């Protein structure tokens, strides 16, 4: 139908997907914590459509929450269906990013709450040490209910390779920037001039993958932001971007909102190059060059 690809899926859970161990006070259960693993990707109310295809996707399971005013979740926290569903998706079409290292310990979390451990004090303590290497890891509140506690070491995995291209698609679709800057003209005569930009932003902890994308588009270039660690894929060259960047992604469409902007993109790369005229400077230089051809 509008049925997603499943690597775009991939590519979109590396940019925008979250693991979570939500671990909560509660009087019901022996060591007074509740474990709950939660899968879960959160976007604005323009992209409401995408959570719709996304829970499709994946059988229908889990739920669409409108978290406030104007965002909408999507997530799936039952640990019998992340464990018979999930799991096995993502064991086999496999995340690339840092986010690939929060999947690993989501499901070392959830293997030890198929056994019933998550209930013994010594099963949540495993938990938590297991969440603290998850992202941005422990709350102050648990940080102060878990003193004793030593995070677990990420695995630290191998060259994870672009797997697909219509992972990249995934990708670009939640950390990707289609860009139009309108500019004075360097000239004598009043004029503007349309400047694009695609561009990916990432943090330097997924270096490889970025600057692996120079090869896997053919363009562009990486740029490192000098007062902290983000990493720009920059393509601005207009070949390159009407002759590779358009045509790829003509291909292996943008999912989601950003589509639309894509579009827009695209049309104004149209226009750019047949509503256009020569400078006076570059009339002049075509004068000549013609002023003396063929003689």
């Amino acid at each position: 139908n509008s049925k997603l690809n499943p690597w775009a899926v991939v590519g979109f859970i590396d940019a925008e997907g979250s693991f979570m161990v939500r671990v909560r006070k509660n009087s019901k259960y022996k060591t007074g914590w509740l474990v709950v693993a939660i899968f879960s990707v959160t976007v604005d109310k323009k992209d409401l459509f995408l959570l719709e295809s996304l829970k499709t996707f994946f059988g229908g399971l889990g739920s669409i929450k409108k978290s406030g005013n104007s965002t909408f979740s999507y997530r799936i926290e039952s640990s019998e269906q992340l464990t018979k569903i999930i799991l096995p998706f993502f064991d086999k079409y496999s995340l690339i990013t840092e986010k690939l290292g929060d999947y690993l310990l989501f499901k070392k979390v959830l293997e030890l709450m198929g056994t019933k451990e998550h209930l013994t004090q010594r099963g949540l303590e495993k938990i938590v040490s297991l969440k603290a290497s998850i992202n941005k890891g422990l709350s102050e509140e648990l940080q102060a209910a878990f003193p004793q506690c030593v995070p677990t070491p990420r695995p630290e995995i191998n060259n994870k390779n672009i797997p697909d291209p219509f992972w990249l698609a995934g990708f670009v679709s939640g950390d990707g920037s289609f860009k139009s800057i309108l500019k004075k003209s360097e000239s004598i005569k009043v004029g503007f001039q349309s400047i694009l930009v695609f561009q990916i932003t990432q943090h330097a902890r997924d270096v490889k993958l970025m600057e692996s994308l120079i090869s896997y588009l053919g363009c562009g270039f990486i740029e490192k932001d000098s007062r902290g660690p983000w990493l720009y894929y920059t393509v601005t060259n207009f070949s390159d971007i009407q002759g590779k960047i358009i045509p790829f992604f003509h291909q292996y469409k943008i999912i989601g909102s950003k589509y639309g902007d894509y579009q827009d993109w695209c049309k104004i790369a149209l226009i750019m190059q047949n509503k256009n005229h020569l400078t006076p400077e570059g009339l002049n230089e075509i004068r000549a060059l013609k002023g003396g051809m063929n003689k």
